[PDB]
């Protein structure tokens, strides 16, 4: 599924991401936009052989199981395919584990390089929240 | 899920692949082995921007929707994520459409280059079918 911007903001807020570890909702929407263009089915192969999955491009090296990332963990205890669902629950719960892991949202390279320090409020602009 | 060889043979047979368009079950098991190493979560990006999904590496250019393959069809009328499920139904039904499409199993490049003409019977060797 490709979410609309305010649609995703609404789902993220319902699932507890607004100000989760101090990150406002616009940060998460911005992260999703550059990671996946709001597409829950987005996948991207990493040079190391791991894969990034879903609206927040969650990596198989640590977070999920895809059965093809040697010597990787599945800290969110989910199959990576779960991260491609129409329903963003698995992705949101896993993201909460990631963002708590010590580097906050710097875990998402696209966040640090394209969202961090910018006017993230704008990503929740027109939205009935 | 990573299927065992006879496990997958059993699922493929239950779903009507044995001798489907004249291709014996060992052809389909062989195709799956080289496409995905029996891993329903396998994905592979194609240079054209399309993606191959699931145990039979079914391509987004024609067969499924992933919302990121411009000008592609979804002839099996399914989201590509469906092709990564533990349950191979969507993959099998879609494969039946593909293999009927005119080039038979030559649709799977790995089949034509690694299975075609070989002793495919061996792939269903130990299996209680
Ligand atoms: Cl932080
Ligand atoms: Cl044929
Ligand atoms: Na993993
Ligand atoms: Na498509």
């Amino acid at each position: 599924k490709v979410f609309g911007r305010c649609e995703l903001a609404a789902a993220m807020k319902r699932h507890g991401l607004d100000n989760y570890r101090g990150y406002s909702l616009g940060n998460w929407v911005c992260a999703a936009k550059f990671e996946s263009n709001f597409n829950t089915q987005a996948t991207n192969r990493n040079t190391d052989g791991s894969t990034d999955y879903g609206i927040l491009q969650i990596n198989s090296r640590w977070w999920c199981n895809d059965g093809r990332t040697p010597g990787s963990r599945n800290l969110c205890n989910i199959p990576c395919s779960a991260l491609l669902s129409s329903d963003i629950t698995a992705s949101v719960n896993c993201a909460k584990k990631i963002v708590s892991d010590g580097n906050g949202m710097n875990a998402w390279v696209a966040w640090r390089n394209r969202c961090k320090g910018t006017d993230v409020q704008a990503w929740i602009r027109g939205c009935r929240l």
